[PDB]
């Protein structure tokens, strides 16, 4: 019923900091922002890009084809 707000959530790259495009929704920005990871946490805000961060925390858009 509903999904949850985890997009508000403050996730953790784990003692850690390496150039990888991380990228979560922030409810204060009502966009996408990319995060810095490098392979030591990750919380449940951590995607790949805006596109899965778009469909995840963001509305859907057109993509199939």
């Amino acid at each position: 019923k509903n999904r949850p707000t985890f997009c508000n959530l403050l996730p953790e790259t784990g003692r850690c900091n390496a150039l990888i495009p991380a990228f979560y929704y922030n409810s204060h920005l009502h966009k996408c922002q990319k995060f810095n990871y490098g392979g030591c946490g990750g919380n449940a805000n951590n995607f790949k890009t805006i596109d899965e961060c778009q469909r995840t925390c963001a509305a859907k858009y057109g993509r199939s084809s």
